């Protein structure tokens, strides 16, 4: 049994911008209201209850490269 | 049994920007209200209750490269 | 049994910016209100209750490179 | 049984900026109010209750490189 | 049984900035109010209750490199 | 009177060459004869009189980028 | 009167070459003869009279970038 | 009168070369003869008269970047 | 009158070369003859008369960066 | 009158070379003959008359950076 694993990757991911310009994020307000009584969470439970998220995300390029390499034997 | 694992990676991820410009994040206000009584969390539970998040994120490039390499035998 | 693990990585992740510009983060105010009575947390529970987060994050580049290499035998 | 683990990494992560510019973080105020009575935390519980976080984070580059290498036998 | 562990790392993480500019962090005020009665914490519990955090963090580069190398046999 | 000048240039000038080959500059000779009596040269005056030039110029890439910006008022 | 000058230049000028080959500059000879009587040279006057130039110039890349910025008022 | 001058330059000028090969500068000889009587040279006057130049110039890259900035008022 | 001058330069000028090869500068000889009677040289006057130059210049990279900044008022 | 001068320069000029090879400067000889009677040289006057120069210049990198800043008022 001879196994040779030799993949080759010379790739590129790129971006360029002259400018991103003016960004204005001015949402109005709001309310989140939640009523509950009894809460029971067990065994790898992930959660959020009741939230308001105001997010401005402006990266000067945000390229992503993901590689998974696996050999099972 | 001979196993040779020799992948090759010469890749690149890049970004460039002249300028990002002016960013104005001015959201209005708000309310988050939660009523509960009894809360029981067990065994690897992850959570948040009741939150307001105002986030401005402006990286001058935020590229990501992720690699996973595994051999199981 | 002969196993040779010799991956090669000559990659790069880069970013450049002329300037990031002016950033103005001026959100209005708010309220977070939570009512509870009895709280019971057991066995690796991670949480937060009731929070207001005003975050400005402006890195001059924040690229990330993550590598996982594992051999199981 | 012969195992050779010799990965090679010549990578780089870099960033450069002309300037980051003026950053103005001036959020309005707020209230966080929490009512509870009985709190019981056991066995590796991590938490926070009731907080207001005003954070300005402006690194002159904050690139990250993470490597995990493990061999199990 | 012969095991040779000889990974090689010649990587670099770098950053440079012309200037970071003027940073003005001037948030308004606020209140955090918490009512509780009975609190019981046991066995590796980590927490904070009731806090106001005003943080300005401006490193002249804050790159991070993390390496984990482990061999189990 | 408000005047804003902010041009952006992200251009590139490049060349690649496999080899420079074999270059032979083997001109024959010659004679240059100049006869005059009176020479009157004044105020931003230049001359080249009576010359033989054998010039070999072989740059391994010799690209040029010329630029200029001006404002008057 | 408000005047703002902030041009941005992220350009590059480059070259690559595999080898410079074989360059042979083997010109024959020559004669330059200049005859005159009276020489009157004044005020920003320059000259080259009577010369033989054998020049070999082989830069391993000789790119040029010229720049200039000016404002008057 | 408010004048702001803040140009940004992140440019690069580069070259790469595999070898410089074989350069042979083997010109034949020559004669330069200049005959005159009266020489009157005054006020910012320069000359080169009667010369033989055998020049070999082989820089291993000789790129140039010229720059200038000026404001008047 | 408020004048602000803050240009930013993060540029680079570079070169790389594998070897400088074999350079042979083997010119033949020559004669330079200059005949005159009266020499009158005054006020910022320079000359080179009657010369033979055998010059070999082989810098292992000889890049130049020239710069200048000026303001008047 | 408020004048602020704060230019920033983070540039680099560099070179790398594998070897300097074999350089042979073997010119033949020659004669330089200059004949005159009266020499009148005054006030910032310089000359080179009657010379033979055999020059070998081989710096192992000889990059130059020239700079200047001036303000008048």
């Amino acid at each position: 049994v001879q196994i040779v694993y030799k993949p080759v990757d010379l790739s590129k991911v790129t971006s360029k911008c002259g400018s991103l310009g003016n960004i204005h994020h001015k949402p109005g307000g709001g309310q989140v209201e939640v009523k509950s009584e009894k809460l029971d969470f067990k065994d790898r439970v992930q959660s959020k209850i009741g939230s308001l998220d105001n997010i401005t995300h402006v990266p000067g390029g945000g390229n992503k490269k993901i590689e998974t390499h696996k050999l099972t034997f």
